[PDB]
């Protein structure tokens, strides 16, 4: 396989939950990431790892208590649906020896799970008072010096709840609605923003994150985003990542108003192309979507994730049955975007057989230059990567049909590499391919569904 | 001196010429760029290195061939204006050793100086034969190959001229108007873009380059403009440095239509706030420019250049006459952008002496996240640099007067920097200014234009 300068790896990320899964994954994760460490994958996003008001039934968006990993006993449990604080220290040992940086899913929002009620003086009963061991045990004086204020997580840390203000509160400069659900976080508040700037270094510089993904971040307030990412990633040494779920009609927008170049986001509208090919009837001659867009650099591709493909299917979304192995190739070999390979997919699903070679097809050869073809056809999609001229071997011609018609068909496409004999990676068509002296050759590519897409990168 | 990490140390560029400056630069530009180092000039936009139609009169915006660097007897001499590449390669040399990175101002919209004249079919007479020695010495097959094209430079390579077509050619996608000047080159041409890439490649990876000035480059196809960025970056190890002179109307819808992450743009809208500063009458709470926008990331700061500031004024741009050191501070010191050193104001208007601490003071304290000041006057800008939690001593206060009232003012602004006592590394204002448990400290500032601005360090 072609060796590739470290600094210059491809970033493969891999989305290592779905809805209700893996109870207990911090004991099982460094075995679940060790092959996959193999086939390419270079960063894992975790679910959110901080307790939730549901203890062990919580997948972590109900947040509680943002310093409590699993640590402290509070809302029933000490150890989160996933473990406790160790496991999870331990688990991020392990993928750090496996070369895997896990991101960590921040839920700014909201809150939920108060210890007991208050009665806001003008307003009436909220659900506001909150204890927060895992605040009292770190946030402390002696750990963050400027960063630490003596205040406590009562009615005065949020805006309101059920879209209702609390005295003297504003919702803030959000970029979609402001209130989502729980108890509306309070951003415009000195004490809470220079308490998350604590937080966040917390999470890389101690734990031992290395980014995050960032839970409903368009209904917060862009101001505080934008300070945050900021303070996070000048008091860090790494480059961290950030990547913004930004569900919003305008992400483009979404991205200028926070205006950071740290912020990346989920490519929510390039689904809607996966939707299409999963019909068998779409015209693969057009793509839109974040990564081919004037954000293209900050997109974040998917398939699927926990929301948008879910038992029951609660918020409606219409789904990717189809063609899913054309979809992920869209996104693992094309130049743009860092892309997303789903849990559910992988694992339940069980696509690990063909994405193996996908991600591999990504780690080790989708490098240099890309380039579009001309010769689309409303039924077959092609795309070329040209390959580092520093290391012979790379490159790829990439072919997916969006038809279900049984045998082949060869499109006449320049590599860019003259002379140079190329092969199937994904093991879809059999043979070889030779291009002439300008760099062209002759690709096959299966016209079905099951096995549809065609991976040409050049012989050993 | 607070020791910054090697690769966070701020990119400060020089332009190191204006109009009709320096003949025979390149044997002292050594000894120029020796001190400039010192005080943090970290990299030099170089005038047009390659053979204009003018020969030692020409500044190298006439380029004539973009092979010829100095190597080759042709338009009147061997040498340009600027040297033989002999004495070129030396000064690169030199700049290495100084840890200074070398800009190459190119010259892609159009050619100058035709050998002779062509009858063109359906047309009549064109100056398009260019005869091109530096190209047939270096762009060769044996240097290029797959890059390699056979094919002269006759009318066959360019769209037009007088604002005229000629026959089979069109403009080209260009975000400003195509025609500018001079044989305008036709970038739809397969063999003059594959050309144009190997080119990029031999100024970096063989002459030892480390970056682009792109002269009048919104004339030029956008299309071969992101094409050539990517494969020029794909082909080199290091990060090339790319900016932009897009002297356009709307320089962000300019970045977003050549959509590559790597470009950078000049900000000509900023200075338009520097006109208006310098008439000594400004309202100092209000700013603009691209450093301000979405783009500000990409933003390349500057107070004047070549074509802005010359004796004749050619192009009828008002003046930054007065609170010059003010615009320089703003551009220096705040955290967006790239900024500017032009060599006329350090030089011919003899602004080197407190250039060189605004210089020292990027270099060395311009650190960590940048903050507004809401207590901006009509009177007064102000701006604070938070520093890094790592490098003690790093971060600064900056304030700028507009006025030239005498004596001083203070401002209470909060450093973020508790208990630190702060000294005026320009050393318009004297004493220390010493910072309360929460950060506040009361700033003065001259009210004068001559030493209005100050910059408030840490004391070590
Ligand atoms: C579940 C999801 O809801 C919201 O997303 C909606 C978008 O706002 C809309 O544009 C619409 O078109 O569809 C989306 C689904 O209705 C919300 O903005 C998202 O942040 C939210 N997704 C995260 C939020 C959670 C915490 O409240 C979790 O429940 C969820 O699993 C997260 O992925
Ligand atoms: C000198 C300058 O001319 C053009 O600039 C105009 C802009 O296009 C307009 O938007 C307008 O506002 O005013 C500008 C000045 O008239 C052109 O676009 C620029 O590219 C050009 N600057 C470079 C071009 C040259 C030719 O190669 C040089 O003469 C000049 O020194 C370069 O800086």
């Amino acid at each position: 396989l072609p060796q590739i300068p470290p600094q210059q790896v491809n970033n493969t990320m891999y989305q290592a939950f779905y809805w209700d899964a893996y109870p207990g994954l911090w004991a099982n994760l460094p075995a679940m990431a060790a092959p996959l460490a193999e086939r390419g994958i270079t960063s894992m996003w975790l679910p959110p790892a901080a307790k939730g008001m549901n203890g062990t039934f919580s997948v972590g968006y109900d947040v509680y208590d943002l310093w409590d990993l699993g640590e402290f006993n509070q809302k029933g449990t000490t150890a989160t649906r996933y473990g406790t604080r160790q496991q999870l220290q331990q688990a991020l040992s392990a993928l750090d020896q496996l070369g895997i940086q896990a991101y960590f899913d921040v839920v700014f929002n909201h809150r939920m799970g108060a210890d007991a009620q208050e009665h806001i003086p003008g307003f009436g009963l909220a659900w506001t008072e909150y204890h927060l061991q895992g605040r009292q045990a770190h946030y402390t004086q002696q750990n963050w010096g400027y960063l630490w204020h003596d205040f406590d997580w009562n009615w005065t840390a949020f805006n309101g709840s059920d879209n209702q203000l609390y005295p003297g509160k504003w919702w803030g400069n959000t970029f979609h609605f402001p209130y989502l659900m729980g108890e509306d976080v309070d951003y415009n508040r000195f004490e809470v923003q220079q308490e998350m700037k604590a937080w966040g270094e917390w999470i890389i510089n101690s734990v031992g994150f290395s980014g995050f993904r960032m839970d409903a971040i368009a209904h917060v307030d862009t101001d505080f985003t934008r300070d945050w990412i900021n303070h996070v990633q000048w008091a860090t040494s790494e480059d961290v990542f950030f990547v913004a779920e930004a569900w919003v009609s305008d992400i483009n927008g979404y991205l200028d108003a926070v205006n950071t170049p740290h912020l990346r986001a989920f490519d929510f509208n390039l689904r809607e192309d996966f939707v299409a090919l999963s019909s068998g009837s779409k015209d693969m001659r057009w793509w839109g979507g974040l990564v081919n867009s004037q954000h293209r650099d900050r997109a974040v591709t998917f398939v699927d994730n926990h929301d948008t493909s879910r038992a029951g299917n609660p918020y409606g979304m219409p789904q990717v049955i189809n063609y899913k192995n054309q979809a992920y190739a869209y996104i693992l070999l094309r130049e743009h975007g860092v892309p997303t390979v789903f849990a559910r997919d992988y694992d339940e699903f069980g696509m690990a057989p063909t994405l193996d070679k996908l991600i591999e097809a990504r780690r080790y050869f989708a490098y240099g230059p890309g380039h579009e073809y001309s010769g689309n056809t409303e039924a077959v999609y092609a795309y070329v990567r040209e390959g580092l001229s520093t290391v012979p071997g790379t490159g790829l011609v990439m072919l997916i049909s969006g038809r279900n018609w049984g045998g082949q068909q060869s499109f006449t496409i320049n590599s860019h590499q003259p002379n140079t004999t190329f092969y199937d990676y994904t093991g879809n068509v059999s043979g070889t391919v030779t291009t002439n002296a300008q760099g062209y050759g002759s690709f096959p590519v299966t016209m079905t569904e099951s096995t549809g897409w065609s991976v040409w990168v050049p012989q050993s």
